[PDB]
């Protein structure tokens, strides 16, 4: 009951008013002449409060320094991170929860910050309260959750947003997305979009770019046959099992390793260009200085959290895989080439492809690792063309393959009924 402030004083009177006016210099003053940082007025009002919602980050700054209760409750039930919040501003949440302000704190009607957050459409609000562990299934007094509030103002990317995060907390999952427009890169969608994943097997339309860079550059040839022995055969070798006689070429490879995921095809593949730090130093020329490579298959599906190893995030993956896929990277011939063996995925089913509506265009590569980690990145659009690439991640579950393959898919479903 702490947090019900209710004394007040003469310094206390002034302090309050320079907090609302947001007069940053009188502030210090007040609280230099010894002001009670958390004076109250008739509503349990504190000089917290007013700084938080007139959007005054640099007193809010001041007032936590000082001492200032960051769980402040008025006679409303309202705390300071409910007020900045509602009002939009972002930084200020971020200090208020910095400083241990309650993320799931309730007024007198049960609304929570992300309640109000949802309202409003506030996207990034919305992320960092999640972000920060608040409930995403909390109800109000009438039933309401901060997603039914965003759905009923229109706020359909919020509303996606919650949705997907809801049902990966049911998981016990960690899931990024990112959707981007294909002909311009603006991000349409995006979750968690720049936080690490494994990227398990979606390595390989990178390693396929970087092959047909050197195509293109007459450093490769396709039709260059590469022999490999029994015992060079990693696990899930579907296609170079079979090729043990004479060997493979660099095309049937990159076939092999985008339709099949063939383990093998992609070994071969990397030691043609220096291994996993050779495609490391390929993404880092051509701008993408977050994706790394550095093991083998299959070891780079190990998926250990906090390591950095064989990671992506989803904005990396997405703007370097448009940046395969159109523009002049590669050439065209590359660019579709790429594009036509993502469209001969053969080992997707159950993810995107299995939501996809018809008549729809699908070009897509999927990724599977331990720790419950699944991905996948797609080229897709109506009309029989792409028009948006997506990137989903999901890691560290101890749900089946089964319900992970339906997560990616519901994902992918959301994502598809908000185009």
């Amino acid at each position: 009951s702490h947090h019900h402030h209710h004394h007040g004083s003469d310094l206390g009177r002034k302090l309050l008013e320079a907090a609302r006016a947001g007069q940053d210099d009188e502030v210090r003053i007040l609280m230099a002449n010894g002001a009670d940082v958390n004076a109250a007025d008739n509503t349990g009002t504190t000089p917290l409060h007013l700084a938080a919602y007139s959007g005054h980050l640099e007193i809010v700054e001041v007032l936590l320094k000082h001492g200032a209760d960051v769980d402040a409750s008025d006679v409303f039930g309202y705390t300071p991170l409910h007020l900045a919040a509602y009002w939009g501003h972002l930084e200020i949440v971020e200090v208020l929860l910095k400083n241990g302000a309650d993320v799931n704190a309730m007024d007198s009607d049960g609304m929570t910050p992300l309640h109000l957050a949802a309202k409003w459409g506030y996207l990034e609000i919305v992320e960092v309260l999640l972000k920060h562990g608040a409930d995403v299934n909390a109800q109000d007094k009438f039933g309401k959750t901060p997603f039914d509030l965003a759905d009923d103002n229109g706020n359909d990317d919020v509303g996606t947003l919650l949705q997907v995060a809801a049902a990966a907390d049911q998981l016990g999952a960690r899931v990024g997305y990112i959707e981007l427009d294909l002909n311009s890169g603006k991000i349409l969608e995006s979750f968690r979009s720049e936080e690490r994943f494994p990227m398990m097997s979606t390595f390989k339309v990178l390693l396929a770019g970087a092959i047909l860079s050197r195509i293109d550059a007459g450093q490769e040839q396709l039709g260059r046959r590469i022999h490999y022995s029994q015992n060079d055969l990693v696990e899930y070798s579907p296609v170079t099992e079979k090729h043990l006689t004479d060997g493979m070429t660099v095309r049937e490879l990159a076939s092999a390793a985008i339709t099949m995921s063939d383990n093998t095809a992609a070994n071969l593949l990397l030691t043609t260009i220096g291994g996993p730090k050779g495609l490391t130093a390929f993404l880092h020329n051509m701008g993408d200085h977050v994706t790394r490579l550095d093991r083998w298959e299959p070891e780079l599906n190990e998926a250990i959290p906090n390591d950095e190893r064989d990671t992506t995030t989803p904005v990396a993956m997405a703007t370097t895989l448009r940046k395969l896929l159109t523009g002049e990277l590669l050439t065209p011939a590359s660019r579709q080439q790429l594009m036509d063996w993502m469209e001969a995925d053969k080992v997707a089913g159950p993810l995107l492809r299995s939501v996809l509506p018809a008549g729809w265009f699908i070009a897509d590569k999927s990724g599977a690792g331990e720790r419950g980690s699944r991905g996948i990145v797609a080229a897709l659009g109506p009309d029989g063309k792409p028009s948006r690439i997506v990137v989903i991640y999901t890691t560290g579950s101890q749900a089946t393959m089964d319900e992970l393959n339906r997560q990616i898919a519901e994902i992918g479903a959301s994502l598809i009924k908000n185009w």
